């Protein structure tokens, strides 16, 4: 309206982990108002990836998040111009990533451009040894700051022997024009790898994602 | 069974913020299995406090948290012996607190000993200028690690002229005897300052707390 | 042997700060063994830059660092194959940067390729308001870890008026073939902007750089 | 104040991983030559179940050698004195805050220290006592918020070889207005000169000097 009850997107990423460059191409679709989507992703360059696909999986779409009527939907309101998002990921073993992303809309399909640099992963750690088994579901804490929208999450990857490998997300969401800002609130997400080929050069994903107030408010 | 539907506690804190020492005495009570409680705190030494009361309020009782029967209640199970808890608080402007606490059971009443060293608060910041107006409610991500329980929270204090002052909590919970650990889960909390005297040398608090799975699990 | 008493280098940077992309091209030269070098940089895309040049200056060459005989010069020994380096920069106001870099030798001229994503700079901060006036000289603490060379530095940019805007550097240096690693030691650096055009689309740099043991060793 | 040789006395109350302890000690040195020694006894909660090295830098930067062109903020603060505070961030999650009062009583420095260290892995170098002293270090200092601050990238040496890393952040606060320095460095080297078997008695020596950057 311009955001419709079902939209597709196209995604191009250029990325690096521990000096190893790579490029990924993909597409996706889902229900902006219900907060459900999928994506199919292809490692078009730099593959097969010598590290855990899981660290990339959350870089591939928060326009698709269900909102109640009283929490302004900053991300949907940014369109048709759209928004950019940027991120820091801090892993507990020193691994650090920054991400920068541009989200725009062309003939009613979203266009995603991602760049990703990851550094300081230990060579014997769960990322470069490929010991991660998916993300736990997560809860983001968001609020307005500095005229834009910010949010953070304590996330966790599951580990082969058991246990968790932890990572802190800090995100910034920046509309390409003035749009109404919401207050302090939460977004729940559960991202799954629904299927993949042997070496993870083709990967399909599913995310559920919904905004809400704190349950005691 | 040892933890009864209604339980009282007493609390003793010795603390320091920015070189300035203080003591606080208090008491409280509520319902361990419903996850509600209240408490009255009185500043016995080093009052009136030259910093925001808000940074101390969450150091005054997680034995009182509603658990569903499928989430092992580590803290309740630790009694009669009980548990210790420790914490890091990282404020966005450099302020850092560590906290160490002892929780025991004495004649049917909980005994709390707290010690608290906070450092690096800017002199013109919201803590030392007492510009804070209570915490948002909050959600803690917890998980087992290193034979004990740990949890983190992205918290925030409301700011006079509007805005938020952010603070990350990391907590560690240590039973004094072997007790069953839980898995990956959350805890919702809302702490309110229900009243206070003019210079915050006496303050009443109320907290609601509940353990649960992620909403999409 | 392959590293001569005087060498030139060429550098290509693709960067982004707070969603805003740019390219920079340049060439330099110095004396690898004396630890002195200059460079001239030109912004070829996304100019004039909407942020402080100073955050870019240290991404434009530690092969040019003086080394006593008793400290293995890992960077020099990596050649002719060369080495990659990577970096986290953590600014005190929440600005974060990751950098990834490739360093190779082509016809007796060093070739540098650099990518740079900076996120989460406050809109009114020293960086986006261009209020920085060069770096203090600095001392890096280095050591072998995980089969590569790592080093960290507490740096600071000078501010208009007085004062400092602080920045932690963490760096990883990865030789492209097996080379002898040094032990615990330091590197002193002083980087200067020797000249610049009106809008920092053309800028020249000088760095003096020396390795040494701690003065009391 | 400050005389060419002064004594100090120190009382520490600390906690690591929920285990409390008290320590008592005395020390002496040459405040203008930046050398000093100390002798510490664990008076309570010993033998300590964690590595002594995390405690050793909490036992005196008045004894640091200053060139004449860098204001000696800490010396100037007397007889009133200063306080100092610290955060220690260990690469494996261990965190400490430290708070300290330094005052001059009857020609002798009196030190009160409090220390809460938390979040050390049970299987890590601190709680398994696998450390072997600090590397020498270089601290970066500047004025900020009307006081003096400095930071350091420090490292404990490890049994099987290697390093256990720790960032220090210190705040030094004079009890009266005194002249602030600008941007400079402090080198230090702290040694454990002797200790009894289970570290209930320990002797340290530290050499410390302020300076500009070597290229300045």
């Amino acid at each position: 309206n311009v955001i419709k009850p079902f939209m597709r997107f196209k995604v191009h990423m250029e990325g690096s982990v521990n000096g190893h460059e790579f490029e990924i191409e993909g597409e996706g679709e889902g229900k902006p108002y219900e907060g459900t989507q999928t994506a199919k992703l292809q490692v078009t360059k730099g593959g097969p990836l010598p590290f855990a696909w899981d660290i990339l999986s959350p870089q591939f779409s928060k326009v698709y998040t269900k909102h109640p009527a009283d929490i302004p939907d900053y991300k949907k309101l940014s369109f048709p111009e759209g928004f950019k998002w940027e991120r820091v990921m801090n892993f507990e073993d020193g691994g650090v990533v920054t991400v920068t992303q541009d989200s725009s809309l062309q003939d009613g399909t979203f266009i995603y451009h991602v760049k990703f640099i990851g550094v300081n992963f230990p060579s014997d750690g769960p990322v470069m040894q490929k010991k991660t088994l998916g993300w736990e579901p997560s809860t983001e804490r968001l609020y307005p700051r500095d005229g834009v929208l910010k949010g953070e999450i304590h996330k966790a990857l599951k580990l082969k022997g058991g246990g968790h490998y932890l990572c802190e997300f800090k995100s910034i969401y920046m509309a390409k024009k003035p749009v109404k800002l919401p207050g302090y609130y939460y977004v729940d997400s559960k991202l799954d790898i629904t299927s993949h080929n042997e070496d993870y050069t083709v990967v399909e994903q599913y995310e559920r994602t919904e905004a809400r107030h704190h349950l005691f408010l």
